[PDB]
């Protein structure tokens, strides 16, 4: 469960990077 | 503890992205 939570939080960085650009 | 530490470090990227924008 913790590994899945970390993986899910990972995509937030990509989403933020896409939004900023 | 290590998983929690990694999760906490994760939010730093989002904070930096918000600050830069």
């Amino acid at each position: 469960q913790l590994d899945s939570k970390l993986n899910d939080l990972k995509s937030l960085l990509k989403e933020i990077a896409n939004n900023i650009k």
